[PDB]
């Protein structure tokens, strides 16, 4: 289990994945996902210049040494760019490890503690009819979860995106109210913020929508400075979710606990892989904290089938996010993972079940995309 | 003016340094170190495919909004990549500014609160004896503080004891702590005993502590009065300060390997620190540098830049900019470059008995000689890992 060969494959079938391969010696493989959306080069350079090169002849068994080597023999730690490189590596090493046991990844995890992995699905239009035509649309589907969104009245390179707080606050619990009123209570109804809230725009948020009961309400505010989230917790008992931007357990560590928020959303691609958020998982558990990967397009298959392995284990498992890949990049990604009746079924198959078609790969090239900008009607640059 | 053209630039004099050109509609540049110590191409990418096609077109003069622009419009935030890639376009940024302006680039921050700025010198050996003549042959050039760090025996490799990235894959360096611990009060014992008392004296632990172990640490070595003990432990844990601040009266930098103000707020605000040691280039900027300055300043706190030799001159004039301005200084890092290096980044600071001199010339005074950088190409170098005599993993 040496290992012989380690590279990265940069592919777009339908939008960019890259992904690092890792072979051994005698000849068992493993992959990982490394995309980082719209900065997806600076990972592949990461990798390929700085960290490939140091994996050549390492024992593929031994996954914490290299996770420890990587995450502190950087001597520049954390970051969305460094921490994505290292659960590549981290979910390659698994992948590997799983095969080696003749597991699948949940069995070599702890096994698992659940039946199904249950989703939700993204819900969106210009008016809040458009939104419950698509509600509707999914819970035909089998969905029991949906993430709600619809346009505010009178609202490769960056898109320019213009917001008004203001007019959105007045809006969104006519949405949620509207959901209700047409799907009943059973449903759970998910919401994203998207950043663009003070703390205490939030808390009026958060109250507002009380009487709806949503499953959560998620990035309320910008919390590099984590202490943002109290306001809001002290005056809404909406439940909240966090941390799609994150990528260390260090960005989240007092949020969980202080008890800030029921869902953690940091997934396996940025958060340093299956070993880091084994441990940011544990740590949430403490405090009836649960699980809910961001699982958006621009993470892989090999991503989303790592996690659904993940997501059958962790005991405190929330929910799964899912928006459906092209058929182009389920072809370039083969897996085992099933979606049925609104569930994910984990594989069977040995290591985390995702392998990639190199050949078909590089029939898709890389092309530049990036990520929007949102400005204030004043021009003021703002957060996406 | 807008932006016309965006470039970076990579060459080793010496090490590896990554610059960022930008370049106005009238012809008018600036530039700004883009330097990542052994990530250095992931640093280039980030520049070269995601941010310098944004930058074509923009007002270069609108320096807070592509700061923003940069860092929120990446909506993966903080990190040493990120925030290097956004320092060097910072950095050229105030560069063309002061030039536009037709100032050095002190003047535009707010004009100067000091004459010179005071630096500190590595003095280094095997044996503490070795370590002496080092501090002796500093003092005779005129510097008035000295980093000094030592062999621990018994351990083959330590650090500090001189170009770090010196392999292309890491080295692997062994370590004990409970040798060091019993040893390095000793060094500064005889620095004190040979050198007086005048003289300013710096450590650096470099990582390699738990806080108790540093605490005390601090407390061995208060007889001989510090100027800092740094990087005790690792501080990703802002929490880890803690132990170390309410055991021992021996002043404390952190944060070289620090890229936000969100990884030193608490530290500053508990008052846990007394130099926060993170430096333009790794630090998102002047922009970024200057606040972090003033909410230090709120707690005492001074500034204390790391200046390694893999910070170019392009970083070492800005920041000699910045020390002359900051009302809060502490103190500059100097390590030499090497000839060839400060010739392909010509610039007007200056060093003279033991501290810098800020440049007059309109920017931060350091350029690039383009044609002179082509005849040095990229060469793999890494940081080497730490191990403990077990085998495990520990912090270089
Ligand atoms: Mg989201
Ligand atoms: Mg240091």
């Amino acid at each position: 289990l040496k290992i012989r060969d380690a590279y990265t494959i940069v592919t777009c079938p339908g939008r960019n994945f890259v992904t690092l391969k890792i072979v051994t010696e005698s000849g068992t493989h493993g992959i990982g996902d490394a995309t980082l959306n719209g900065r997806e080069m600076a990972v592949a350079a990461y990798l390929d210049e700085h960290v490939v090169p140091a994996l050549i002849g390492r024992d593929a068994g031994r996954i914490e040494d290299t996770w420890q080597y990587l995450y502190r023999g950087a001597y520049w730690r954390r970051g969305p760019v460094t921490m994505t490189a290292i659960a590549a590596v981290d979910m390659a090493l698994w992948d590997i490890k799983a095969k080696a046991a003749g597991m699948p990844l949940y069995q070599l995890l702890g096994g698992k503690s659940r039946e199904r992995v249950m989703t939700y699905a993204h819900c969106t239009g210009q008016t809040i009819e458009d939104c419950l035509g698509e509600v509707a649309r999914h819970v035909e589907l089998g969905y029991r979860a949906v993430r709600v969104q619809s346009g505010v009245p009178g609202i490769s390179l960056p898109a320019e995106h213009v917001w008004s707080t203001e007019k959105y606050l007045n809006h969104a619990p006519k949405l949620f109210a509207a959901v209700r009123e047409r799907f009943g209570d059973d449903l759970h109804v998910l919401h994203d913020v998207h950043h663009r809230l003070t703390p205490i725009e939030a808390a009026r948020l958060g109250k507002a929508v009380e009487p709806y009961h949503l499953f959560w309400l998620e990035d309320c505010v910008p919390a590099e400075n984590q202490e943002s989230l109290r306001l809001i917790r002290e005056h809404t008992t909406t439940p909240l979710a966090i941390g799609e931007v994150f990528n260390s357990i260090h960005d989240c560590r007092e949020l969980i606990q202080n008890q800030w928020i029921d869902y953690i959303r940091m997934p396996l691609t940025h958060g340093g892989g299956i070993t880091a958020m084994r441990r940011v998982a544990d740590l949430a558990s403490l405090y009836h904290v649960r699980t809910g990967f961001h699982g958006p397009t621009d993470l892989s298959p090999v991503c989303l089938g790592a996690a659904i392995h993940f997501d059958t284990w962790v005991p405190n498992f929330g929910i799964q996010e899912h928006m459906p890949h092209t058929d182009e990049t389920d072809a370039v990604f083969p897996h085992d993972y099933r979606f049925e009746d609104g569930h994910f079924l984990a594989g069977e198959s040995p290591g985390h079940g995702v392998d990639i078609d190199e050949e078909l790969a590089a029939k898709y090239p890389y092309e530049r995309a990036s990520l929007p900008v949102n400005r204030l009607e004043d021009g003021t640059l703002w957060h996406w």
